């Protein structure tokens, strides 16, 4: 899934 972090997508 995709996870919003600090202003940044990551898939996590």
């Amino acid at each position: 899934s995709w996870t919003w972090e600090n202003g940044k997508w990551t898939w996590k």
